[PDB]
């Protein structure tokens, strides 16, 4: 019973099956918390 076997197994089913049909989501979602990040940094530029 390990992390990785059980860990890597539940990706590539449930994100590699959902994140396929499901990778339009992805998109919105790789503009979310790691957009969010790049985000305040532009408007952080100015407030300095």
């Amino acid at each position: 019973s390990s992390l990785l076997e059980k860990g890597l197994d539940g990706a590539k089913k449930a994100v590699g099956g959902l994140g396929k049909l499901g990778k339009d989501a992805v998109e919105d979602l790789e503009s979310v918390g790691k957009g969010a990040v790049h985000d305040v940094k532009d408007v952080l530029d100015s407030v300095l």
